[PDB]
């Protein structure tokens, strides 16, 4: 107790994210903090724009295999918001009925997956790169402002993430 607990628990983070040593480890933390509340399941995206290349997309995520076959083999990118930076108009999403009033046949089938809420964060960076997670919770209770503790510590996982990502991989 010093005013200053919260900023030693992100010193804290900081030392642990530059320990990883990989990118794996970066992204396992972050969803490993959904996985310690026991909320249901968890996902990252992440983009690489690269020049000698075709551009492409890579994700991860503890879905069932059924959602992720029917995610893409119906291509859901296409019309899924989570991956989409014009829709994060404060840098940041809320999974509510009004959000999914077009993804319907996103919510159905998450909803039917045992998705039934969940949380979103994005980031921009003059590196390059994109990135973006989201946690899913079984919980099919309402998002307020999410709950302060949990909406301050997503805006920094999801910096403390694409950061320690980005500087590992580069793309
Ligand atoms: C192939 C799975 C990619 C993982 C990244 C998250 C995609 C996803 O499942 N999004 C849905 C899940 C329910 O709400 C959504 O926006």
């Amino acid at each position: 107790m010093s005013d200053k607990d919260f900023f030693s628990w992100r010193r804290t983070m900081l030392l642990r994210f530059q320990r990883m040593e990989t990118a794996e480890e970066v992204y396992h933390e972050i969803e490993l903090q959904a996985q310690q509340l026991e909320y249901d399941y968890y996902s990252l995206c992440v983009r690489h724009p690269v020049p000698f290349t075709r551009p492409k997309v890579a994700f991860y995520t503890n879905y069932p295999e059924a959602w992720v076959s029917y995610y893409q083999a119906k291509n859901f990118l296409a019309i899924d918001p989570v991956l989409n930076p014009e829709n994060f108009s404060q840098g940041h999403l809320m999974w509510n009925d009004d959000l999914f009033s077009e993804a319907q046949p996103l919510w159905e089938a998450a909803r039917a997956h045992g998705l039934r809420r969940g949380v979103t964060q994005y980031l921009m960076l003059p590196e390059r790169a994109l990135g973006f997670l989201s946690f899913s919770r079984c919980s099919a209770r309402e998002i307020p402002i999410l709950s302060d503790e949990l909406q301050l510590k997503m805006q920094l996982l999801v910096r403390e993430s694409l950061m320690a990502l980005m500087r590992l991989n580069d793309e």
